[PDB]
């Protein structure tokens, strides 16, 4: 009796936590596949990660899944030693990847700084405005600050010269997946608190190990768990939600009630269901702002074996191109990063070569691809990253909902929010935790 829309992987998640406790429940999925923005598909002549791909073990979530459904010793670090570029003062510098890493680390110690103060465990996000926060009132106040800041201001205010400047422009255009300057840096502090506060850490979690078998290894196992069929090519188009239940109907006009609805949807499509009553003005501010994820992700084939990394800062195509598959015809295939889906056609060869060409003039595009998200009506963004003020007053809010209406998903969760989906399978089970109890 329990309605899960969407199956990604917070609704597959939170079906499966829902079978292991003996509740009934059903998965209306919009589209004719299941994963959301996690899809591994051939292009190019090999599988490609349209949306998710790397993992790590310090991800509590992603990671017992992937000791579940076989994965364990099926990991492959991305390329390393790659020749690195970077654009600094509109011209392009050369250097090693360990040179690179090394500025990054060093404007990395600045940017997270106070996150020891706000973050002692790293799963309770919002602790410092908590009425059991027990440090100074100063901490308090730099915290609120800080969700009015962004990344890039922190290492500018900090005397860092425009070469750093622009290696972080750069390296945030990527984990904003958007406009770095209207983000708030309380998410790259969280980020630095789940990584032992290391740069190393942090890259080792969320940019180096690929699934040899894919993230559909891990959501066609879910999958494979359910005894209830996916009902596929089943648009939800209305939510009414009250406290002792919920009315859900489709595209096609079907009415189905519920005990309780699972929103998975993201911010980015909620626009396509109407809510009966209406959301909360707090929560609809959030969704008429989205999130700060704008950007798109391509994959690029260029001939020959190079060990390539580039970076850009806005308003480039793409912000950060590394090498990750080296193929056996001679070609090399390269993942990109880019803070605007709409100044660049993933599937354009003269948009990917725009891109090589930001750092090269020698190294000739055959191919490319992607999906752009955030022109995906079902998704409406890339990974859910955070607008300034959105630390404090924006993801947290989805949970204050007295129905029988509750929202999961990524963007959500309490610890790798948004950008991972260890943050999905946290929340999605989480909300049906929230769920059994509330029938126990
Ligand atoms: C470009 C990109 C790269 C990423 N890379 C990584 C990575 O390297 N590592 C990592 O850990 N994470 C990565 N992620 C993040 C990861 O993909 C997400 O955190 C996670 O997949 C989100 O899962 P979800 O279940 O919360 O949402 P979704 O996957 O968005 O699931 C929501 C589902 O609801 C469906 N739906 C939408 N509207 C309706 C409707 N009206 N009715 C019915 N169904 C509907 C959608 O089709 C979808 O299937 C990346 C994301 C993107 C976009």
């Amino acid at each position: 009796k329990v309605v899960i829309i969407g199956a990604g992987f917070a609704g597959l998640v939170a079906a499966r936590e829902l079978q292991t406790a003996g509740i009934e429940y059903e998965i209306l999925e919009a589209k004719d596949r299941i994963g959301g923005r996690a899809w591994t598909e051939e292009r190019m002549g090999r599988p490609l990660e349209l949306g998710a791909t790397w993992v790590h073990w310090f991800q509590a979530h992603t990671w017992t899944e992937i000791m579940r459904y076989g994965q364990r010793t099926e990991i492959t670090a991305s390329p390393s030693g790659n020749d690195a570029h970077w654009v600094t003062d509109g011209k392009v510098v050369k250097g090693t990847e360990d040179d690179l890493d090394e500025k990054l680390t060093a404007a990395m110690g600045v940017t997270y700084e106070g996150s020891e103060e706000y973050f002692p465990n790293p799963h309770d996000p919002l602790w410092v405005l908590s009425d059991d926060f027990d440090g100074p009132a100063e901490v308090r106040e730099r915290f609120l600050s800080d969700d009015q800041t962004n990344a890039i201001d922190l290492v500018k205010e900090a005397g860092f010269d425009q070469e750093t400047i622009d290696l972080v422009d750069a390296f945030w255009c990527a984990g904003y997946i958007g406009d770095p300057y209207t983000g708030s840096a309380l998410m790259a502090k969280q980020w630095g608190a789940l990584s032992d506060n290391r740069y190393r850490v942090m890259e080792d979690i969320t940019l180096k190990w690929k699934l040899n078998n894919g993230m559909r290894s891990l959501y066609d196992g879910i999958a494979g768990d359910l005894n209830t069929d996916i009902r596929l090519n089943t648009p939800v188009a209305k939510v009414e939600h009250h406290d002792n239940g919920a009315t859900v109907t489709t595209e096609s006009g079907e009415v189905i009630e519920a005990s309780a609805v699972i929103c998975t949807v993201p911010v980015g499509a909620l626009s396509n269901i109407e809510f009966s009553p209406a959301l909360p003005d707090a929560v609809q501010s959030v969704i008429d702002d989205k999130w700060n994820s704008q950007g798109a992700k391509i994959w690029i084939k260029i001939k020959g074996h190079h060990r390539f990394l580039g970076y850009a800062p806005k308003p480039a195509k793409m912000s950060v191109v590394r090498s990750e598959y080296f193929m056996d015809d001679d070609t090399t295939i390269l993942v990109g990063f880019g803070y605007d889906n709409t100044n660049i056609d993933l599937n354009s060869i003269e948009d990917a070569q725009a891109v090589i060409n930001q750092w090269r003039d020698d190294l000739e595009v055959v191919d490319t691809t992607g999906h752009n998200w955030v022109a995906d009506k079902w998704a409406g963004q890339a990974w859910g990253t955070l607008r300034k003020g959105q630390f404090t007053q924006g993801w947290s809010l989805f949970d204050d909902t007295d129905s029988q209406l509750f929202f999961a998903g990524s963007d959500y969760a309490y610890g790798w929010r948004g950008v991972s989906v260890d943050g999905a399978l946290e929340k999605g089970m989480t909300t049906a935790r929230q769920v059994i109890n509330s029938m126990r």
